[PDB]
């Protein structure tokens, strides 16, 4: 079944909060995180990041009704932002944006 159950609808609220967040200047910080480059495009990422994750993969898992609870999805987002902060250096834009969204995610969960 394709219909979103009540649990999926709650997961999708959290997913949308992260996806649609804009910073104080209107910048959509999620955009870079939708799609990780493939193994052929960025092989060194797959050497050191043991569990590659992007928001397309999370969303597909969510839409397939494969998350058992809100916490399971939050853990994949947390993994994704930790991966970004590991592969990318602290001076980088993506590292800074991963921190902001990681906090948005945690506060969204706490207030749910
Ligand atoms: C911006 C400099 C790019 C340097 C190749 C890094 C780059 C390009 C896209 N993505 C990343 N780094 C990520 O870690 C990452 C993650 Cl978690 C999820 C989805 C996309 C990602």
């Amino acid at each position: 079944s394709k219909y979103m159950t009540p649990m999926q609808q709650k997961l999708n609220e959290v997913y949308e909060a992260v996806k649609n967040y804009t910073d104080k200047r209107g910048r959509r910080l999620s955009a870079i995180f939708l799609r990780l480059p493939s193994r052929s495009e960025l092989p060194d990422y797959y050497l050191t990041i043991k569990k590659p994750m992007d928001m397309e993969k999370i969303r597909s898992h969510m839409m397939a009704n494969k998350y058992q609870d809100i916490d399971s999805m939050v853990e994949d987002f947390v993994m994704m932002f930790n991966n970004a902060c590991t592969y990318n250096e602290p001076e980088s834009l993506i590292y800074k944006d991963a921190l902001v969204l990681h906090k948005v995610l945690l506060e969204t969960r706490r207030d749910l």
